[PDB]
């Protein structure tokens, strides 16, 4: 039951299943994985593909000859398995040089270095067939108020993104960028902390059409925000270029639990939205197999991500298709929500005595919304209790 | 010391000092205030002006003759005191008709009614001299996932805002709109939950130049976000049309404490930013004198808002002017943050061996940022311990 | 399917289904319910009983003759339906006199009044057959640091509880007290904010055996705490005298959603714990039918509380009974967790070279815990995907 | 101004200033410090002493001869400087063996090992003169619900603590234990998550008099709790054996900012409470110099901890001593809060018509608490604006 296949478009970062378990308070609990092994094991599980940071695939500091060999072996694994690489990103956070940021480091030399490191990897991402290039500005921010003038930092961030858009345009690449927001951790506050902030920022770029968002479940939940609502807004804006799926139990450190763990009902409403909107991009998991687990547990966690997506997909579909639910949705006036408020125009609205002078506000107020009955139908579908 | 005058541009909502103390679990602890009394008392405290919801000034359901008399007496108080009315807003949340929203109610008749109620009040706001019209979509949202299709709701919200922009344009009014975001309460999740979400939404409106934001301290803090950072972004976008000042102790119900209470250091960095950016609009307080207080305590709380702003203004100014701080800011490379990363252009960056092939990343990494020393100078200034 | 009967011990507060929908920003959306109607309607739904605050049953200020008639009619409804009243409590929060608390009001006269109001109602609770008397110190706390000396307030709270224990003892009543913790709202911070704080406090009372806790799902979740873990601790202490079931979506205002909404997986693990521990008390719902709902929606929400409990009970039972789960639990060493660490004693532990000098820490470290596989079995059971 | 001296009893963990800057997403930014250097540098700053985990002082795996030399050199530094070691603790979290806990690991062998590792270090702590032995159960908990039966885990935790109390008693040591609560991180939820939970647990131990708490500012703030209120309760219980001072900006990952950063007003009310209660133990800082900082910044951050404590101490003292504040405190009835509610006894209270039948609740309700004026006096004192 609920067996993934590559047509489901499930993808995983190399850094997910490859996480060695080092946390702020603990040493590694697992050995490093060869990317080749991870491709092979994921393929066996039904995955469609993998994503990488530059430094996951090619150890920082590698010679060109080493670099060539790492890529060659990785490409052989993809060829052996039929796995794709839909997305890649740059590690602008691990090396101590990025301690005050990459693109918005106070030190100009560091900003220039961050751009050069990104550009090098964009070339590689294209060669591997990636359609999306993610930027996660995890070190862009501050722990204290004087340390970063945020207007200056946003000027730097815009400059960076504008230069990367010039580069892709100059090379004739089809690849697009996706900003992954996060509100805090590792910096006390991170710039562009939410989907809303990233969307707004994009509209200030020279070529806004090249940039979207890569929202992560856990990250919006770390601000206590409603993830399906943020995704709806991104979709509404035409900017959902990629999505990062995982779980998170509330407002705390970034847990990166397997998808479906954490807020299960939010997961349900997310899959409902993605499927009903016809989202066609990768279903990418950015999760950490807990450091309690050995390698068998790693592969169990990854299989569980995909399984949970497919179960929720089934239940959401059954929800939307159920004639009793369709009736409930009409009872709750969701059909009315989708109709124009005033397609008649402003003057007609102004002249419509039924909209004000003769509006019976007490009758309107007395009509129940019937949302509880609708929501219990949703719960019954999720739990298979219909 | 730290005595407000009207040139400080301190304003208060009628609903702030007029709050009767009714909370979810308690009845009113104070009698209603006549708006006339509130204007008079605020003026005596050094305030510049007041703001109102339609229903604060004119009781819901009033006849035209009653409406005329309420406005006449209010205008006499303004004339008697020299107080201004820089901003107004519509109550689209108290009456049970708005239980599922105003502009995004599922019921079309309610949406039309909300627009008509707003338009009526825009006319009044203009007559009273307001430059900004605030919209706080406090009932726009949901407690359950099926109850609101957010893409449909955003279509409705855009339609609403677009119609209001048509109206103001058709009448030749100079007034501009400001959206006040809030993440939750009274709905489980509110649409446009943060400054970022509101900014992004504005860029989809037919006339984006007519709309900005009215961020509230407590509201961004309820998402655990950094308020000065959100304000920086709004300023960066040219959209800080108004601001709502108050205090909040973390992620919980909307406390609306007097400004300076709550996160005191965040208040410091906010006033530093507003003053250094030359923000010229009203310094508006949206606060609730706690229901423990009698009328003397109400006026004490209001005086305290203004006092705290003025103390922080002094300390921030002293901070920025201190030659030791200026030296620390250079030590922390804040001057470098404000310089272009690559004014030489993309090709020059690509050809610059100092940016990659010959960049000494270990030397760069070893340079401390000196942010702790800078931050302690900031603390010493805030506390007057220099 | 999943039809409640009175043997399930489902109970509801009169204030739950009777909530008129007044919130901080909105007027009532529903008329008041007669308690008699609520008893009748709940009975029809399969409920076992109801609970009350003094002022839910008898309007504040009632004459003795009015008081007698209100009780008489309520008792007739219980007799007509077979409904029980297992728990009652005092309203020490709505009336403005309690604005700074009841038992810990700074004003001594108010503290004395709060005690007298409680004692009167304890007599009534006993006459109605209640076994538990709840205290929810919702106004006991502060919005500012100087307003309440917490050590003095805890002295007052102890004095209050000690006097109530003297009273029940003096009258020969079998009733026991249960403290309901809440971290904030309506006060900025509430005293005894969590289950842990209440448990600790109880151990300082003169007769600790008379006092336990009445933890509420939403309340521990408002501190971001794990509700099933808090309940485990209360059970471990022998102090789970009653429980309040509802839902809550994270750290925000107290939502009081119907049970099962909110954190669904946490609900699962709670019902698993209650059932496996053989908790025998009332399954009490403290929920608010959302103010969007009319009276039909009220009864739908209440039915949904019970339905969700029964679904989760089935799934948890199936989980624990499944031989594959039992195998997984052994693989994860849950059986070992339940065995003594050192039943051999301290000296034997000290002399055991296998515990230190010859302990192979690397072998131990390499053993995976297999928790992900266990957790996915749990998810598959919850969702009926086995 | 505000220069620390050893009589201030400021102490630091070796792991604080010695933090190399490794975070979940980043490599070390600073070299390791020799404990000897840290003692010397702290002494120069005015510190009173240092604390250690076993593994901070003696590298895990050291031979007895290596162990002897590490201790010898450390003791020479203490002798050279006059620095004390008031507290020590065991590292039961870094090594992968502790991935599922120490005392409550599901694997019995690990639990036994954790006890043996602790006991060894208790002997060392005593030899170095420590009066308090801290336990921080950072790995005791779970990320999923089936992984840990919390009642079984609490049985194991009690067994562990009981054995350690037997050991100290058997050796005639004067040292006492202090449990340091934390709600989450590194485990999804940590057992004994708050001060309240730890206090309650202690009352179940065989010798409760040997155990107290070591509350940390940031940790209670991570649950959104009021730290000064938790400290008041610990003091009320007679269990404040030690305290960990730092800063934290709200509900998020454990930031461990320097004391005074984070919630500045909460810091004020904490120092006010500690000083007014006559807390006589170490003022211990558990802080992380941000990884942006070089070694000069490390020492700046440490100096800042002490400076901020001393500034707040001055301001709190000035607050309490100010005759206008004393008048305000009487106006707010804080003196009445400190008087018994019913020293006359239960019968007299029952017979007192002024407490109920003749209590004028409307007069009582109308009396304002004057808390805003009191709180603004507090703000004016904190900011030196009197
Ligand atoms: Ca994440
Ligand atoms: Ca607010
Ligand atoms: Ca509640
Ligand atoms: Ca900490
Ligand atoms: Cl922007
Ligand atoms: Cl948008
Ligand atoms: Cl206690
Ligand atoms: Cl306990
Ligand atoms: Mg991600
Ligand atoms: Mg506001
Ligand atoms: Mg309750
Ligand atoms: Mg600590």
């Amino acid at each position: 039951n609920y067996q993934p296949t590559p047509e489901d478009r499930f993808t995983f970062g190399l850094w997910t299943v490859g996480w060695q378990g080092r946390d702020p308070f603990g040493d590694a609990t697992r050995r490093a994985l060869d990317p080749v092994e991870s491709v092979r094991r994921l393929a066996e599980l039904g995955a469609h593909g993998v994503t990488f940071h530059d430094d996951d695939l090619i150890p920082f500091g590698s010679s060109d000859s080493e670099r060539e060999e790492h890529v060659k072996r990785f490409r052989q694994a993809l060829d052996d398995t039929g796995m794709k690489v839909p997305m890649a990103t740059t590690n602008l956070f691990t090396h101590p040089v990025f301690k005050d940021g990459g693109f918005t480091a106070n030190d100009r030399d560091v900003r220039r270095y961050a751009l050069r490191k990104t550009i090098r990897n964009i070339d590689l991402a294209v060669e591997l067939g990636a359609e999306t290039y993610v930027a996660w500005g995890g070190r862009e921010g501050a722990e204290s108020g004087g340390a970063k003038d945020v207007r200056d930092a946003l000027d730097r961030m815009k400059e960076a993104f504008d230069l990367l858009g010039e580069y892709v345009t100059s090379q004739g690449y089809d690849i697009r960028f996706a900003i992954e927001p996060k509100p805090n951790e590792p910096r006390g506050d991170i710039l562009l902390p939410t989907v809303g902030h990233a969307l707004a920022f994009i509209e200030r770029l020279e070529r806004p059409e090249l940039y979207g968002v890569n929202p992560e479940v856990g990250h919006e939940q770390m601000a206590g925000l409603n993830f399906p609502h943020g995704i709806a807004q991104a979709l509404w804006a035409g900017k959902l270029f990629h999505i990062d799926l995982n779980g998170q139990n509330g407002i705390k450190y970034d847990q990166d639990l397997r998808f479906g763990a954490g807020d299960l009902r939010a997961a349900f409403w997310l899959v409902d939205l993605l499927e009903s909107a016809g989202y066609s991009g990768p279903r990418h998991f950015d999760f950490k197999p807990p450091r309690t687990e050995d390698f068998d547990g790693v592969w169990a966690s990854a299989a569980g991500c995909m399984r949970n997506y497919l179960i929720l997909k089934e239940r959401a579909a059954a929800f939307r298709a159920d004639p009793e639910v369709q009736e409930a949705l009409r009872a709750s006036r969701l059909d009315e929500l989708a109709r124009p408020t005033a397609a008649d125009g402003l003057q007609a609205l102004l002249d419509d005595r039924s909209a004000f002078e003769e509006f019976d506000v007490d009758a309107a107020a007395a009509r129940g919304m019937a949302f509880e009955r609708l929501d219990q139908l949703a719960m019954d579908h999720l739990l298979g209790a219909r």
